[PDB]
């Protein structure tokens, strides 16, 4: 089962566990034979394993991270916008990406997509 409440609260868990470090919470939203793609390194993470570990060196950092706009979903698909707030070569850095989920029909993401690019990483 999969309705554009429940992905909306996948985002907003999603959101929540990234904020608190909590990989096991990151990688139980996603499908065991899930894809996550980044747009920096071009790079493609297939399954459980490569996804974990993808979040794990993501997680060296403390993040802040938040919603900045509603997010838009509807039948299989949930896109939105925040912010990634960290301290990177000795400043505070804040990402603005957008994120695409597709979900299979249980409710899980089978597909992700980060998009971000140069002009949407500023100072703090
Ligand atoms: C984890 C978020 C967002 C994930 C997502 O898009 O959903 C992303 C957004 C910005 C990313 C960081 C930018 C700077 C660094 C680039 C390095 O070559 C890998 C580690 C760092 C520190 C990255 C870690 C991680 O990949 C971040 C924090």
């Amino acid at each position: 089962m999969n309705t554009p409440e429940h992905m909306t609260a996948v985002v907003q868990r999603y959101v929540a566990a990234l904020n608190a470090g909590d990989l096991d919470g990151i990688v139980a939203l996603f499908a065991d034979d899930a894809t996550v793609y980044e747009t920096s390194q071009d790079r493609t993470y297939t399954g459980t394993a490569a996804i974990r570990e993808f979040y794990a060196n993501s997680l060296k950092l403390p993040l802040a991270v938040e919603l900045t706009q509603e997010v838009r979903a509807n039948r299989n698909e949930a896109a939105f916008a925040f912010t990634v707030s960290f301290e990177y070569q000795g400043r505070k850095t804040v990402v603005a990406p957008i994120d695409h989920f597709r979900f299979n029909g249980a409710g899980k993401v089978v597909s992700m997509r980060a998009l971000f690019g140069e002009k949407n990483i500023h100072a703090g």
